[PDB]
DNA sequence: GTATTACACACCATGTAATAC
DNA sequence: GTATTACATGGTGTGTAATAC
């Protein structure tokens, strides 16, 4: 059904600091138009996006990252057919 | 810490088990400019790919996909200006 | 003050096909 | 048998600016 995307985590900690899209986009150096696009899962959480996040809310790039390469994976694990592929020896 | 393009392992890997490029490509489902581009660095190892590598290859999607993430944010570390952010 | 989104643009991964050993 | 790369192309992340509250 509906899935969640790693935008939602990044509102529910703006909302628990009041801190709207419009200051949050100024202050890691990035358009309203992109944080809008990201919270609502219209775009991708991508590598850069993780390194101003990281210095914003306080944890690792790595962490910001994973969140989008697991949500990536969710996706396309149901999608790509993995039979006719040997493992080798 | 070094971090080489995800593309040197995957070509040790094949070295030592006499896979070339065209039949790996072959195995994975992609062309072999594709795996190629791959080895020589000069192309991301996608998340499509990661799960394609890791069914011939044998560990986990997640393990190949971190080879690139860890490449790319190392490749950024020096290039973003991060000295303007405040921290909450 | 706040958020959403069509548009133009730029970046990039991939198949095709020609190249070369 | 092997590997490499220019080209066309589909995909997509982002600023601009419009729209709306
Ligand atoms: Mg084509």
């Amino acid at each position: 059904f509906k899935v969640s995307h790693p935008g939602e985590m990044i509102a529910r900690d703006l909302e628990d600091m009041g801190v709207s899209g419009r200051r949050f986009a100024h202050n890691i150096g990035v358009t309203p138009a992109t944080v809008s696009r990201l919270l609502a899962g219209k775009t991708a959480l991508t590598p850069s996006l993780s390194i101003r996040i990281a210095a914003a809310l306080g944890s690792t790039p790595e962490f910001w990252l994973r969140l989008q390469s697991n949500y990536d994976l969710r996706q396309l694990e149901n999608q790509i057919d993995t039979s006719g592929i040997v493992l080798y020896g």
